[PDB]
């Protein structure tokens, strides 16, 4: 069902947010070679968990689950912005630019948080 793809889909963001403070540990640590294999590791998690959540978008827009496809374009939409952040990290660990890093870490954060209370919302009302 949608639903039990949905907590798939949950199951993969929780390893992605495993993965990231592990990976968070790794930079202050100084430990580079970690860093970028664990930001390799995000990047492949993140790419799924986006694919997943658009299928269960899809699949509710098919099924006319309106209330669930307008908390899922919401979540999608602040999926977005969290894989930007994520991208610019990327691009500041390639840069060394390690105070840009700093603060796009802690903005990915954030937007991760905030976003917990509607990612919970969906599997009830899917
Ligand atoms: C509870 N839940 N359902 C879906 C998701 C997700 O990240 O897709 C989550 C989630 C997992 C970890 C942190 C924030 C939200």
């Amino acid at each position: 069902s949608v639903k039990s793809e949905y907590a798939e889909a949950a199951a993969v963001g929780q390893e992605a947010v495993a993965v990231f403070n592990t990976m968070k540990a790794a930079f202050q640590n100084g430990d580079k070679e970690a860093v970028a294999q664990y930001l390799a590791r995000l990047a492949s998690l993140y790419t799924r968990h986006e694919e997943l959540l658009n299928r269960i978008l899809e699949k509710a827009r098919r099924e006319g689950n309106k209330e669930a496809v307008t908390l899922m374009n919401e979540f999608t939409a602040t999926f977005q912005t969290g894989k930007s952040i994520f991208n610019a990290m990327v691009a500041a660990f390639k840069n060394g630019d390690d105070d840009s890093f700093e603060s796009y870490l802690q903005a990915l954060e954030k937007v991760t948080a905030k976003g917990e209370t509607l990612a919970d919302q969906i599997a009830k009302a899917l």
